[PDB]
């Protein structure tokens, strides 16, 4: 008799995984200025094969932000006068039940009854 | 007889991994100024294979931020009066149950019964 | 009789790891300034193979972040009068049952019974 | 008879680590002034793998920030009047449970039973 | 009879391990000045394999930040007038029960039962 369970080569990479971005971005310049947010996210995969004689260039490009200015002048005078941004009340109340589950599971069973 | 459970090459990399931001950014120049955030997440997976006479050239490139000014003047007075940028009045109240659960599990069971 | 749970090569790294980030930048000039925030995440995987006869070349690229100004000239006066920035007034209450849990388990039972 | 539990080359590294950041940045020039924050994170794997006549070149780049200034001039008066950047009146209570818990098992159990 | 549990080369480095930060970090210049925070975190493994005539070269970069200026130049006054930077009032209150808990157990059973 023969009971087997096989289970081989299984990729589950970056299962349940919270890799995102949550931002509040306020920019007031007032006059001549640059602002830059650089958040990106790569989760992506690459497989190369090749046998005997062989040759693999992997050589990717990559993200590029670039902010040229040849020539900027201001004159008289600059003014920001700021009184406030953000008012905010917030008031909230009563019992909030907030439940999260994540949950990742691998159940195997053998039996062999024999005589 | 034979009762087997084989398990073998399994990736489970990454799982439930919290990686990501979560950022307030406020910027008020009132003149010439830069600000730049570089937060970048790679989660990615690269495979080259090669056998016998080879060649592997793994040069990926990066990210690029780049900010020039060739010139930039000011004249006159620059000002920036500010009174108040975030004005938050919260007031939570009540019993709040919050529970968060992470879970990951390998359960094998392997029985043989004979005479 | 033969019972065997052969488990091999398993990959589990970085399971339920935090490694994210939370800030709260706030940049007022008032002039001429750079503020630069780098906290870049790598958690990628790189893998080659070769025989007899190989090269590897691994030499992969960084993140680059440059500021270059060639010139810049303030006249008269400069100026920046601040009241405040951030005025919160938080006031919580009540009893918060906050619960957290992670696991990751290993059971493996064998069990044979003969005469 | 024979019950045989075999584990090998498993790996498990950076279970449950915390590695992030909680930062709390603040920069109020009134001038020319440069504020550089360099927190990077790497958790990544690199495998190479050759036999025989082989060539492993592992040299990969680094983090490049670089802040540039041919010229900076400034003229006249150069003012910054700061009364208050954070007013915070946190004012909590009552009785908060606060429980948190990371587990990580291994439970092998092997039991033969015969006459 | 044989009841065996064999278990070699397992990799459980850095398990539970706290080696993140948490800053307070607040500039107030003023004037011409440069603060630079450098906490980099390195968690990665390497692993290369060579028989018979090999060759590694392992040399990886490093982080690399430099400020410069050729020139810069403060005419007539600069001053900076400060009344308070922080202002928290923070009155907690009542019993609150803060516990963690951090295991990493290894329970290995065997028995064998015969005449």
């Amino acid at each position: 008799g023969k009971v087997q369970i096989i289970n081989k080569k299984l990729d589950l990479s970056n299962v349940q995984s919270k890799c995102g971005s949550k931002d509040n971005i306020k920019h007031v310049p007032g006059g001549g200025s640059v602002q830059i947010v650089y958040k990106p996210v790569d989760l992506s995969k690459v497989t190369s094969k090749c046998g005997s004689l062989g040759n693999i260039h992997h050589k990717p490009g990559g993200g590029q932000v670039e902010v040229k200015s040849e020539k900027l002048d201001f004159k008289d005078r600059v003014q920001s006068k700021i009184g406030s941004l953000d008012n905010i009340t917030h008031v909230p109340g009563g019992g909030n039940k907030k439940i999260e589950t994540h949950k990742l599971t691998f159940r195997e069973n053998a039996k062999a009854k024999t005589d």
